[PDB]
């Protein structure tokens, strides 16, 4: 379950999906929110040329 | 850069790009952004 996770486990379980997505699609460390956004975004246009 | 957006703007973002894939394929934004991300590799499987 998804709101069982804490704070913590979401961020984790977030970065273990953005992994999974990557294999098949000044300075300042992303948190898992940020790397959401890109990894959304990626997904989205990939989409956008097969879909509707 | 993304991490020039405030909280709220990178939630707002986040959400929109969620009502995006949902045209075309009680929760915080990051819960929201796990499923959406769940639901967007299970379809992308098929385009790998």
């Amino acid at each position: 379950d998804i709101t069982e996770l804490s704070e913590i486990e979401l961020e984790a379980s977030v970065l273990q999906e953005i992994e999974a997505l990557e294999k098949l699609i000044k300075e300042q460390s992303l948190s898992a929110l940020q790397r959401a956004l890109i990894a959304l975004k990626d997904a989205r246009s990939k989409l956008e040329k097969y879909e509707t």
